[PDB]
C-alpha cells in the first residue's frame, strides 16, 4: 500500500519494457478494459538481459482472454490456442524466432487489489512483478509504475530467487522444477526455505500433470547449463521421483550415475564444438528437427545422454544386452511421460545404438574397418548418425578414455562421414 520513486534505475523505464507487438495488443484490447504484463518477460527485462530468439510474454487482462488472444493472433498472424480458469495462448513460429503470448483473466471489484491478489499467488517473487500495458505504451509525460508486492525487485538486486510462499509451491509442484532451472538460467541463488522444503518431500512434483512435467523437463534440457540443473534434480531425488529408472543406476558400481551426469556435461561441450567433429551436410539439418513444437532433436540428444546406459542396472561381470534393454526402457519412459511417439522412438533408437561407434572405432584401430561395416552402419542408422557421433564422443570423454582412443573415435566418425559423402554412390 506504499509506492516509492527512484531515479537512475534505468531498467524499470517503460522504454525497456517495450515490445512491438504490444501495440497490436493495445489495438485488440477493448477501450473499457485493462491489461497488464506479468512474470517472465518483466523479470528478464528488469535484469537487463538482452532479448533472445525466444520471446515469452504473460498477460493479465480484465477483458475476455479468448477473444483478445484470437484477434491479436489475427493481427500478428500467429496460431491461437486455448487450454486449461481458462487461459488462452498465441504462438508465432518462424525458424530462428519463436513467440508465445499467454492471456490470463483478471477479475474483481477492486482492480489494484485483484492484481496484487493474483501476483501473490505466483511461484517466485521475481515472477511476481507486473506493469500496466498502457503505462508502457504511454508515450507522453507518463510515468511508468511497476507492481511487486512480494518484493521481487529487491530479491533480484540481491541475486536471490525466493518463492512467494511455500504453499504456492505445494499448490503447483511443477514450479519446483522452474526454481532450479531459473536459478541456474538467470544465475540466481535459491533461498533457504526453498531448499528446505525441497528436501523434506522431493516426490511432491508427482502431483502436477505429466505433460506439464514433461514440458518443463525439456525446457531444462533446452539450456546449455542443463547438466547442472539435472545434477541438482538428481541429488535432491526429484529426478528419481520423475524417473525411477535413474535411481537404479546407483545400485550398480563400476559410479554409474556420475558417469551419466558427466556424459551429459561433456555432451554439452561437444554440442558446442559440433562444427569440429561433424561434417557440414550433417550440420545443415542438425537441431532443425522439431519436437513437441518448441523443442529440437538436441534435447532428445541430451535425453539420450541421460539414458545412454539405463540398462546396465538391469543386466548383471559384464553387461551384455543393456543396449536393447535400454531402448525398451526409454520407450516405456517416453510413453509414461507422454513424449511424442517419434521423439521417444528417436531417443530409444539413439540408446539402442549408443555403443556402435565404439565397435566401429575398435575395428578402426585394428585397421579392419572397411566398406562393409561402414555401409552397414549408414544403412542401419543414418538418421541418428550425427547425434550418435556427438553422444559417442561425450560418452568416451566421460569414461576417461585415453586421448589417443578418443581421437581414434573422432577419426572413425570422420571416416564414416567421408565415406558417406563421396564414396557411397
Amino acid at each position: 500500500n506504499i509506492e516509492i520513486v527512484s531515479s537512475g534505475k534505468h531498467t524499470l523505464h517503460g522504454l525497456n519494457f517495450y515490445l512491438s507487438y504490444f501495440d497490436d495488443v493495445a489495438k485488440v484490447l477493448p477501450r473499457e478494459h485493462y491489461c497488464f504484463i506479468v512474470g517472465g518477460w518483466v523479470r528478464d527485462r528488469i535484469l537487463g538481459e538482452p532479448v533472445g530468439y525466444n520471446i515469452d510474454v504473460d498477460f493479465l487482462t480484465t477483458a475476455d482472454p479468448v477473444e483478445l488472444a484470437k484477434n491479436f493472433a489475427k493481427r500478428i498472424g500467429g496460431h491461437f490456442f486455448v487450454f486449461e480458469p481458462t487461459i488462452a495462448s498465441v504462438v508465432l513460429h518462424l525458424p530462428p524466432y519463436r513467440y508465445r503470448f499467454d492471456f490470463s483473466p483478471l477479475k474483481g471489484k477492486d482492480l489494484e487489489k485483484a492484481l496484487i491478489e493474483d501476483l501473490k499467488e505466483r511461484d517466485f517473487t521475481a515472477n511476481a512483478i507486473a506493469v500496466n500495458l498502457d503505462d508502457v505504451l504511454s508515450i507522453g509525460a507518463k510515468q511508468t509504475i511497476v507492481y511487486d508486492p512480494t518484493g521481487g525487485i529487491k530479491d533480484l538486486e540481491q541475486g536471490l530467487l525466493r518463492p512467494v510462499s511455500i504453499e504456492n509451491l505445494k499448490r503447483d509442484p511443477v514450479r519446483v522444477l522452474r526454481g532450479f532451472r531459473i536459478a541456474i538460467e538467470k544465475n540466481l541463488q535459491l533461498t533457504e526455505d526453498f531448499y528446505e522444503f525441497v528436501k523434506e518431500d522431493p516426490r511432491i512434483v508427482l502431483k502436477s500433470a505429466v505433460e506439464r512435467i514433461t514440458h518443463e523437463l525439456f525446457k531444462i534440457m533446452k539450456e546449455k547449463t542443463a547438466h547442472k540443473v539435472i545434477r541438482e534434480l538428481y541429488e535432491y531425488g526429484v529426478l528419481e521421483a520423475i524417473i525411477p529408472e535413474i535411481g537404479r543406476l546407483r545400485e550398480v558400481k563400476d559410479p554409474l550415475d556420475e558417469h551419466t551426469l558427466k556424459t551429459l556435461e561433456y555432451l554439452e561441450q561437444v554440442i558446442e564444438d559440433r562444427a569440429k567433429y561433424l561434417s557440414a551436410e550433417l550440420l545443415e539439418n542438425f537441431g532443425k528437427k522439431r519436437v513437441l513444437g518448441e523443442f529440437t532433436d538436441v534435447e532428445l540428444l541430451k535425453w539420450g545422454a541421460l539414458f545412454h546406459d539405463i540398462g546396465k542396472p538391469q543386466t548383471f561381470v559384464t553387461f551384455y544386452e543393456h543396449d536393447k534393454v535400454g531402448a525398451q526402457i526409454v520407450r516405456e519412459i517416453g510413453e509414461r511421460l507422454r513424449w511424442g511417439d517419434e521423439a521417444t522412438e528417436f531417443v530409444a533408437k539413439l540408446v539402442r545404438h549408443h555403443l556402435r561407434p565404439f565397435f566401429l572405432r575398435e575395428a578402426f584401430k585394428k585397421g579392419e574397418l572397411k566398406r562393409r561395416g561402414m555401409a552397414n552402419f549408414w544403412r542401419e542408422c543414418g538418421d541418428i548418425a550425427p547425434h550418435l557421433f556427438l553422444l559417442s564422443i561425450a560418452d568416451a570423454m566421460a569414461s576417461g578414455d585415453e586421448e589417443e582412443d578418443i581421437k581414434a573415435l573422432m577419426e572413425t566418425i570422420a571416416e564414416l562421414e567421408s565415406f558417406n559423402r563421396n564414396e557411397m554412390k
